[PDB]
C-alpha cells in the first residue's frame, strides 16, 4: 500500500475534527473546567524501537513486544533520545525534491504500550484514542489488528477503538514514518524531528453524544448587547426526548441559558438538519475580551433527557469579542489594533518540540512583561494548551495551518496543484474545526512560504465562508494576494524598498497607498533577531505610530532553536545547525530569537520592551504629557515615578498616580526644579510602574519609560596650576614620559603607546592602537559561506578591501615639551595592495595632572566600504571585578538599538559586560559614554567601548560561545563612532544609510586618566 | 482495502487530467485533426461476467478468462445486456443512505480484453490506458497485476501501463462496482446503470512530451485585434535544446507562429517553472466565434528539437471569443446573450448512457433547426466529441462538474461538510482541467441539487482564480448564492412567486430587483416538457424579450429517458419507471424531453421553435418590420415568403430577399392588394426561409414565421331559402325529425340526440354528449399518486369533486315547431351526491337546409374546481382516412400553446391527429377551428377539437401507450373551451389562471352538416 507516499491518502479510519473535548458527566466539573474521569492521559513510559525502515519491521511486534525495545518516555521527539540526528535545514527539504516519493531509507519508530482499560469503558459508549502530535505519519494497530492511518504532524489525529479493545489489558502499535507525502507541506525552518511529540490519550464517549459545537457572539453597535449563539451537533439516536442547554457563565454567576430539542431550521428543499440544534442567548452589557483584559465567560453544553437526566457536557471559555476589518482596518471590538506580535516555533533546548505547560506559561509572561500583545502559531497549529492559555492571559493570536513549501520550485509548484488541494484543505479545515472557539484567534493563515497557488484561493474562500468572525491571512505570492485580507509580507522595511521581480517588498508606507490599495498592513514577520540585531527596531515603531493602516508586526522570532549538547566532561553547551552531524544544514540561522533557548534574554528584547510601551510621553516645561495607547483599559494599575539627576547625581524625584482613559492624554506637572550646584547635564528620567501585581506581573513591574536632557551646564571652570610638570625622556627608538609613579612610553617606529607604568606595573598587554573593525556580526555576515562567499555582504565587502588585513604604516612620530606638558604627534596610514584605507592623526597631552589627552582626527577613503568602526584598542594588563560609567545603560546597546537604553551611572560585574551569543561576535557595546571606570583606570569624553576577556580576534575566530577562552587580562574596545547592527532581516546588508561611518572625516576626544 | 466506501480515496495511480490529447508524430495529421498512429481505440468485443458483488469474484480470474464468461460490445452499459435492471428513480437514492457505506449487494461486472501491442511502443515512452467513462467505480488489473483504482462515472481515468505490458497479446482485467461512495455524488434523475460504457483507448505519448496546454484568447476594446496566448507544460527530460513551436490556422492558411524554448517567467521567490512555456501570438482582425456564425482556427502545439526534429505535436480548435459578465448582462464578444437553451442528459433507447456520433449529431441538428443555440450539460461532463461538435456546429455549453446530492437531508449534507471537499473537488477540478479549451463552453457549472455548502463556496472560487475566462454558476441553495455569478434558478414563473422557505423561487421578473441584486438570470432549467406540455412557453419568451437581464433559460429537457422493451411476438415498447422491476422507481417522471427517445418530436418542440425565432415582425399597413435578433451575422441565408389567403383560399403571395443587419430592422412594402371574391377573413403568413444548404440545415429550411389578421368583411348574405321543411315526429320515447336522406333521433329520456342517419347508414355509435373532463395530462396528475394522493394536483381536485363521476339529470326536453325548422330544447344537470356541478342549456334547429344548429349555455358553480373543458363528445360509426379543417394548425395545439400553430387549412391522415405520447392522456387538440370535416360530417363554429380512435375513458385507464387499442369508429371531441395545460412545472397546478374556465357561464355555437 505504501500510504505514505500517496497524497491522496491522508488518513484512513481517522475520525473527524472538532473543538476539544472531555466528555465530562458532571456539569459543574465542565463548568469549572476540572479534569474529567472521562479524558485519560497514556503518557508516560512506553516501548520504542528504531527501524531505518518500515520494511524492516517484524511483523511479531505487531503482536508482541521486541526485546530489544527500550523502554521510553512519550511525548518525545526520538532524536532527542540519540536515536537518529535532528536536522536543521531553513529552506532545503531535507529529503530529494521528488513528491510524492519519499526515501527508502526512511527512518521509522516503532513504539509500543500495555495498559489496561476498564470494562466499565467497553461494556457501552465509544473508545477513541487521541494522538495530539505525530511527526509525520504513522499506522495504528490494537491488540495486532490495523485501526487506521494518519497524517499532519500538527492536528490530532483520532481513532475508534471501540471494537478493538478488552478489557483488561491491551496492547497499542504505533509506526511511526519520518518521512511521507505529508513532509512536502512541512518545510518549516526547524529543526526536522520525528516522533510522538505531542500528548496520546483515550476518551470515553457516550454513544448519543456531542459530536461538534460552535460558539459565536454577535454584537449590537456600540457592544452593550451581545448574543451568544452556539450551534449543537450530535451523533447517535435522535429520541425526541433528547435535549440541549446551553448555559453561560460569569464565574459563579449564571448569565443567561436555553435550552431546545434537536431540529434545526428549514435550510433547503429537503429540510433542515435533524441532529443539530441552536440556542440563542441574549447578553446585556458582555464584559468583553482583549488582550488589555481578557474577560472571560464560561459556555456550558448539556446533552441530556427531558427529565433532566445528564448524558454529557462539554464546555469552552468564551470571550465576548468582535474581530472586523472596516475601512482598511484591523478594528478589535470598534477599536484598531495596534500589534505588538511576535512569532514564536514551539521549541524545548532539550525536548526538542515536546512542549509543556511550564514552558508556555514562562513564555507568555515574559512576552507579557516585554509590552507583546499577540503571537504567531508559525507555522503550524499548536499544542491545544496553547491556546487555552492565550485565552487566559490574554494574547491575539494568528492561527497557521501546517503548510509550507518553500523548498519547491517555483514556490508555488504544489500549492497551484489542484491534485494537492485535498491534502492542503485537510491542513486548513481541521485547524479551523479544531480551534474556532477559542477567543485569542483573531487571524487565520493559510500557512506559510508555499507561493501563491489556486488551492489557497479555494481555502481562503472556504474559511470566510465557515467563519466570518475573523480575517484571513497568508503571506505567499508576494504578501498582498486575493488570498489575503491583510497586506502581511515578510522583512518589508520602513522606508525602503527592495523591487524583487514579481514579489517586490515594497516600502511598508509605499506599500499601503498604491494605486487601488486598501488593505490594512501588518508584518506576518519582521526585524530578524538573529544574533546581536534588532538594530532600527525603532524605526518600524515610529511607523506605525504615526500610520493607521500600518497596524503592527510579528517579530521573527521568540527564542533561539538551539539544542543542548554536552562535551566530554558531560558540560552542556549549545548546538546548532550542523552540530549533529546534519548536512546538509544551515548553522546558526535556526537562532533568531529575542530569548535564548532557556528563556534567558538577549539584550534586544528590552528594546523591544521599550518601543512596545503602551504610554508615550511629552515633555513640555515642567510639564509630563503621557498619553494612554490601551484601548479599552484606564490606567489602573499604574504609577508614574519621576527623576532628575545631574550626571547620575539624584537631586530630586517624586511620583504621581496616572490616572488615564483609554486614549486619552495625563498632564503632570512637576514640581519647582531648584537649580543645581555644579555644571553638567541633568537628565529626567520617568517610569512608570504597577503597584499590584496581576497574572503576569508582579508588583513593581516596571511597564515603561522615557527620559529628556534638561538644562545643561557647561563647565568653564579652569582647572588649576599642575603641581609638578612631566619629563621627557627621548631615545632613538621611544619617547618616555615621566609624571611621579607614572610612565608612558611611545615607540618611535610602530607610533604607538606601546607601555604604560603605574609604580614598577605595566598596565598594557599590547599597544593601543587604532581599530577600524569588528568580529563580524550575524548580519554582517548575512548568507555568506567560505565554499559560498556572498560578496554583498558587508562582511565580505570588508575582507576583499583588505580591512581585517590592513597594517599601519607611521608616517609621522614627534614629541614636543610644552609649558607644563608634553606632546606627541602621530600620523599613520593604513593600507592594503598599495591602496590607502584609513588615515589616522593624533596627539597625546600628557599634563602635569598625569591626565592623558588624546585627540584622533582619521581620514577614510571614499571608494572603500564604510568601516566597522573608528576606535582604538588594547589589551590591558589588568582584569577587575567591575565595571562603572556614566552612559547609555544598563545593557548592550548600540547605535541603531540604543532607545531602551537609559544615560545615568551603571555599575556592573565585568562578565555582564559580555553577552553570550551563541555564535560569537562584536558584542555588549555600550554607547553615548562620557566616563568609563576599570580599575584605577579612567577614560573620559563621549564614546562607545567595549571591554571583556576576548579579543575580537578570537571572537572572529570561534563559532560557538562555549569554545572561548578568557584571554590574559582584559580587551578594551573604545570608539569614537561604531556602525549600526541592522536586523531588517539577516540575509543582506540591512544597516541604515544614516547608521554607515560614510563620513569621510572623523573626529574624537579621550582623556585617560588614573583614578 | 475497500476503496469504494472512502470518499478519502478517489482514486489509486490515476494520472493528471488534460485536454484531450493524441500525440500525432506529424504536424500535418494535427493540424487537420487526422487520426494518429499514437492513439488506439480498444472499443470492441471484450469478455464480461457478472457478479452480485466484488466478493463472489474469482482470483482465477485475473490471470484468465472465466470460461463462463459471454463475450460482448464495449461500450455498453450491462443493465443494457439483460444482466441486471437498469433503475428509474428521481431524488431518493436507489440504496440506503449510509454514506459512505453501500450495500454488500453490489453488482459487480468482470470485463476483460486481451490485444496485442507492438514493441515500438514499448522501446521508448509511454503507453498509457484511457477510460472514458467507467459507472460507478472500478479495479484495473494488466497481465494479472494490479495497476490502481478509479471513481467518477463521466470523466476519463487514466493509468500508465508502460511498466505492466509486453510485446504482444496482453490481458486486462477491469472489475466494475456499481455502487460506490462515489455513487453519493451521482444522484441526477435518471435511470441508474453501470459498466464500462465510454470509449476505452490507449495512447502512446514520448517520455519527453506535452503534459497539458491552455489556450486564451484576449482582445482589444472593439475585437479587431486579439492575442492568443498558450502555456505549454512538459513532463520527462528538460533540455537546452527542446522547443515549443505553437502556430494558429485559419483552414489552410498559416496565421501566425511562434517558438521559444522552455522556462516560464519568475513566479515567486523560489524563481519559474522550468517545465513550462507561454507562447504570445497577435491576431489581427480574428474571424470571431458564435452559435451564429462558429469561426474555428485550429492551434498546433510542436513539441520538438532546435535542429528541428519532431518529438510530438497535439492540437485543438481555437474559437475566438470573449465571456464576460458586465454591468448585470452575460455578453458574448460585447453583446449581450439571449440563451435559447436545452438541458440535455446522454440517453439512447437502446444503449442507454452509450453515446455514439450519429446520435450527437442528430440531436445536435435538431436542435439547431428548432432555434437553439445552447446546451446544458445536466448533469455530468459530457462524452468528449459532444464539445469537439459544440464548438464545429456552433452552440453555447455549460459544462457541469457531476456532483448532484439530492437524496441527502438536508440537501447540503455532503457539500458542506469538510470530509466530502476532496471527492467534490476531483469532480470540478478535472472537468475543467479537461474541458477549458473548448470555445463552445461558455460557463461552468458546480454540478446540480446539492444545497449550498462550504465545499461550493471553496470550488467556485478555485475555478474562478484558475479560469477567469468563463463565469461560474450553480442552483443549489435558492439559485443566487454566493457561488454563482449567474442568478439559475430552476422552474422560476414568470410572474408568480413560490416563496418557499429558504429556497424561495420568486417570479423571475421580481427576483432580478430584489434589494442589492444585480446579476444575470438565466434558467438552468424552465419549460418541464412532460407528456403534453409547454403551456405557457410564450410568456418567458416575452419577458426575456422585454427584459435585458432576463438572459433566457435550458429548457427541460431535451429527450425522453424511455428505454426499449420486448413484447412476448419481440414487438419494441417504450418503457419507463418500474419497468424492469426496479422498485422503489419514479415511473414516468424519466420522459421529460421536446422529442421522444427516437428523436421524432412531441409537437411542443415546435412551440419551442416559433417562441425562439431570430426574426421578430411586426406589421402597420402593408408594411412589415423584421427586426433582427442575431448579434454577429446579417441576414445572408435569409428570404422573406409572404402570403395572403381568404379563408384558407390563397389570394396572392410573393418574396423578398432580407437583408437585416444583426439587431437591425427591414422595412418591406407588400404590393397593393386586389380585394377578395367575398366575405371573410383575410390572413397574412410570412416565412422566413434560407435558400441555401448550412452544415445543419438544408436548402429550404423554415427558421421563422407569423401571421396577421387582415381585412374581415363580415357575410351579410341571406341564403337561399331552403326548398324544403323538416318533419318532426313526437313518440313518447322520442322526437324524430327527418329530411330528406338525414333523420334526427332524439332520445327523450336522456334529452340527447342518440341517433342520426344519412341514407340507411346510422351514424353514431354513443350519443352526442356534454363533457366537462379530460383524460388527464402528466401536469393535471403532478405528483400524485393512488397509494400517495396528492389533493392539490388537479386531476384530484375534479375526482374529489366529482367530476368524472358526475350524472347528467335532465331538467328539460321539448320538441317545437317553426316555419322553416325544427327546435329541440333540452337542459341538464350534473351532479354529484347532491351537488350541483354543472347545468347545460341547449336548442338545436333542424332546418329545410339540412343543417343543424346547436346553441350551447352552460352554467359552472362558482365553487367547484374550474372544469378542464366545456364541450360535447361522440363515438363516430365512420372510419375515414383523412382530417381536414380550417383552424389552426397543423399540428396539435392547447389555449396555452397555440402560439406556432397557424391559421389556414389543414388536411392530414386521421392518425396525425393523434398524438403518442408514451403516457396516455388527452392529447391531438386543435385550436381557433372554424370548420372541421371528416367523412361525410362537416362541423362549423368557432371551437376547440380532437379526433381518434381513443376514447377518453381509454386514454385515461391506460399506462403506456402501446397498450391502446383502437376503438369501434371515430371518437369526437368538439369544445367550445378548454383548459390549458400548464407545464411550468409538472408537480405543482402550474396553469395560468387566464388560462382557467373560471367565468361561470360559458356560451359556444356549431353547425353541423353534411359535407
Ligand atoms: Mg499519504
Ligand atoms: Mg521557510
Ligand atoms: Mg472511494
Ligand atoms: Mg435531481
Ligand atoms: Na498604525
Ligand atoms: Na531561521
Ligand atoms: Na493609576
Ligand atoms: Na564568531
Ligand atoms: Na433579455
Ligand atoms: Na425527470
Ligand atoms: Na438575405
Ligand atoms: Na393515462
Amino acid at each position: 500500500r505504501r500510504d505514505w507516499e500517496n497524497p491522496g491518502v491522508t488518513q484512513l479510519n481517522r475520525l473527524a475534527a472538532h473543538p476539544p473535548f472531555a466528555s465530562w458527566r458532571n456539569s459543574e466539573e465542565a463548568r469549572t473546567d476540572r479534569p474529567s474521569q472521562q479524558l485519560r492521559s497514556l503518557n508516560g513510559e512506553w516501548r520504542f524501537a528504531w527501524f531505518p525502515a518500515p520494511e524492516a519491521v517484524p511483523e511479531s511486534w505487531l503482536e508482541c513486544d521486541l526485546p530489544e525495545a527500550d523502554t521510553v518516555v512519550v511525548p518525545s521527539n526520538w532524536q532527542m533520545h540519540g536515536y537518529d540526528a535532528p536536522i536543521y535545514t531553513n529552506v532545503t527539504y531535507p529529503i530529494t525534491v521528488n513528491p510524492p516519493f519519499v526515501p527508502t531509507e526512511n527512518p521509522t519508530g516503532c513504539y509500543s504500550l500495555t495498559f489496561n482499560v476498564d470494562e466499565s469503558w467497553l461494556q457501552e459508549g465509544q473508545t477513541r484514542i487521541i494522538f495530539d502530535g505525530v511527526n509525520s505519519a504513522f499506522h495504528l494497530w490494537c491488540n495486532g489488528r490495523w485501526v487506521g492511518y494518519g497524517q499532519d504532524s500538527r492536528l490530532p489525529s483520532e481513532f475508534d477503538l471501540s471494537a478493538f479493545l478488552r478489557a483488561g489489558e491491551n496492547r497499542l502499535a504505533v509506526m511511526v514514518l519520518r518521512w511521507s507525502d505529508g513532509s512536502y507541506l512541512e518545510d518549516q525552518d526547524m529543526w526536522r524531528m520525528s516522533g510522538i511529540f505531542r500528548d496520546v490519550s483515550l476518551l470515553h464517549k457516550p454513544t448519543t453524544q456531542i459530536s461538534d459545537f460552535h460558539v459565536a457572539t454577535r454584537f449590537n453597535d456600540d457592544f452593550s448587547r451581545a448574543v451568544l449563539e452556539a450551534e449543537v451537533q450530535m451523533c447517535g439516536e435522535l429520541r425526541d426526548y433528547l435535549r440541549v442547554t446551553v448555559s453561560l457563565w460569569q464565574g459563579e454567576t449564571q448569565v443567561a441559558s436555553g435550552t431546545a430539542p434537536f431540529g434545526g431550521e428549514i435550510i433547503d428543499e429537503r429540510g433542515g438538519y435533524a441532529d443539530r440544534v441552536t440556542l440563542r442567548l441574549n447578553v446585556e452589557n458582555p464584559k468583553l475580551w482583549s488582550a488589555e483584559i481578557p474577560n472571560l465567560y464560561r459556555a456550558v453544553v448539556e446533552l441530556h433527557t427531558a427529565d433532566g437526566t445528564l448524558i454529557e457536557a462539554e464546555a469552552c471559555d468564551v470571550g465576548f469579542r468582535e474581530v472586523r476589518i472596516e475601512n482598511g482596518l484591523l478594528l478589535l471590538n470598534g477599536k484598531p489594533l495596534l500589534i505588538r506580535g511576535v512569532n514564536r516555533h514551539e521549541h524545548h533546548p532539550l525536548h526538542g518540540q515536546v512542549m509543556d505547560e511550564q514552558t508556555m506559561v514562562q513564555d507568555i509572561l515574559l512576552m507579557k512583561q516585554n509590552n507583546f500583545n499577540a503571537v504567531r502559531c508559525s507555522h503550524y497549529p499548536n499544542h491545544p494548551l496553547w491556546y487555552t492559555l492565550c485565552d487566559r492571559y490574554g494574547l491575539y493570536v494568528v492561527d497557521e495551518a501546517n503548510i509550507e513549501t518553500e523548498g519547491m520550485v517555483p514556490m508555488n509548484r504544489l500549492t497551484d496543484d489542484p491534485r494537492w488541494l485535498p491534502a492542503m484543505s485537510e491542513r486548513v479545515t481541521r485547524m479551523v474545526q479544531r480551534d474556532r472557539n477559542h477567543p485569542s484567534v483573531i487571524i487565520w493563515s493559510l500557512g506559510n512560504e508555499s507561493g501563491h497557488g489556486a488551492n489557497h484561493d479555494a481555502l481562503y474562500r472556504w474559511i470566510k465562508s465557515v467563519d466570518p468572525s475573523r480575517p484571513v491571512q497568508y503571506e505567499g505570492g508576494g504578501a498582498d494576494t486575493t488570498a489575503t485580507d491583510i497586506i502581511c509580507p515578510m522583512y518589508a522595511r520602513v522606508d525602503e524598498d527592495q523591487p524583487f521581480p514579481a514579489v517586490p517588498k515594497w516600502s511598508i508606507k509605499k506599500w499601503l497607498s498604491l494605486p487601488g490599495e486598501t488593505r490594512p498592513l501588518i508584518l506576518c514577520e519582521y526585524a530578524h533577531a538573529m544574533g546581536n540585531s534588532l538594530g532600527g527596531f525603532a524605526k518600524y515603531w515610529q511607523a506605525f505610530r504615526q500610520y493607521p493602516r500600518l497596524q503592527g508586526g510579528f517579530v521573527w522570532d521568540w527564542v533561539d532553536q538551539s539544542l543542548i549538547k554536552y562535551d566530554e566532561n558531560g558540560n552542556p553547551w549549545s548546538a546548532y545547525g550542523g552540530d549533529f552531524g546534519d548536512t546538509p544544514n544551515d548553522r546558526q540561522f535556526c537562532m533568531n530569537g529575542l530569548v535564548f533557548a532557556d528563556r534567558t534574554p538577549h539584550p534586544a528584547l528590552t528594546e523591544a520592551k521599550h518601543q512596545q510601551q503602551f504610554f508615550q510621553f511629552r515633555l513640555s516645561g515642567q510639564t509630563i504629557e503621557v498619553t494612554s495607547e490601551y484601548l479599552f483599559r484606564h490606567s489602573d494599575n499604574e504609577l508614574l515615578h519621576w527623576m532628575v539627576a545631574l550626571d547620575g547625581k539624584p537631586l530630586a524625584s517624586g511620583e504621581v498616580p496616572l490616572d488615564v482613559a483609554p486614549q486619552g492624554k495625563q498632564l503632570i506637572e512637576l514640581p519647582e526644579l531648584p537649580q543645581p550646584e555644579s555644571a553638567g547635564q541633568l537628565w529626567l528620567t520617568v517610569r512608570v510602574v504597577q503597584p499590584n501585581a496581576t497574572a503576569w506581573s508582579e508588583a513593581g513591574h516596571i511597564s515603561a519609560w522615557q527620559q529628556w536632557r534638561l538644562a545643561e551646564n557647561l563647565s568653564v571652570t579652569l582647572p588649576a596650576a599642575s603641581h609638578a610638570i612631566p619629563h621627557l625622556t627621548t631615545s632613538e627608538m621611544d619617547f618616555c614620559i615621566e609624571l611621579g609613579n607614572k610612565r608612558w612610553q611611545f615607540n618611535r617606529q610602530s607610533g604607538f603607546l606601546s607601555q604604560m607604568w603605574i609604580g614598577d606595573k605595566k598596565q598594557l598587554l599590547t599597544p593601543l592602537r587604532d581599530q577600524f573593525t569588528r568580529a563580524p556580526l550575524d548580519n554582517d555576515i548575512g548568507v555568506s559561506e567560505a565554499t559560498r562567499i556572498d560578496p554583498n555582504a558587508w562582511v565580505e565587502r570588508w575582507k576583499a578591501a583588505g580591512h581585517y588585513q590592513a597594517e599601519a604604516a607611521l608616517l609621522q612620530c614627534t614629541a614636543d615639551t610644552l609649558a607644563d606638558a608634553v606632546l606627541i604627534t602621530t600620523a599613520h596610514a593604513w593600507q592594503h595592495q598599495g591602496k590607502t584605507l584609513f588615515i589616522s592623526r593624533k596627539t597625546y597631552r600628557i599634563d602635569g595632572s598625569g591626565q592623558m589627552a588624546i585627540t584622533v582626527d582619521v581620514e577614510v577613503a571614499s571608494d572603500t566600504p564604510h568601516p566597522a568602526r573608528i576606535g582604538l584598542n588594547c589589551q590591558l594588563a589588568q582584569v577587575a571585578e567591575r565595571v562603572n560609567w556614566l552612559g547609555l545603560g544598563p545593557q548592550e546597546n548600540y547605535p541603531d538599538r540604543l532607545t531602551a537604553a537609559c544615560f545615568d551611572r551603571w555599575d556592573l560585574p565585568l562578565s555582564d559586560m559580555y553577552t553570550p551569543y551563541v555564535f560569537p561576535s562584536e558584542n555588549g557595546l555600550r554607547c553615548g559614554t562620557r566616563e568609563l571606570n576599570y580599575g584605577p583606570h579612567q577614560w573620559r569624553g563621549d564614546f562607545q567601548f567595549n571591554i571583556s576577556r576576548y579579543s575580537q580576534q578570537q571572537l572572529m575566530e570561534t563559532s560557538h560561545r562555549h569554545l572561548l577562552h578568557a584571554e590574559e587580562g582584559t580587551w578594551l574596545n573604545i570608539d569614537g563612532f561604531h556602525m549600526g547592527i541592522g536586523g531588517d532581516d539577516s540575509w543582506s546588508p540591512s544597516v541604515s544609510a544614516e547608521f554607515q561611518l560614510s563620513a569621510g572625516r572623523y573626529h574624537y576626544q579621550l582623556v585617560w586618566c588614573q583614578k
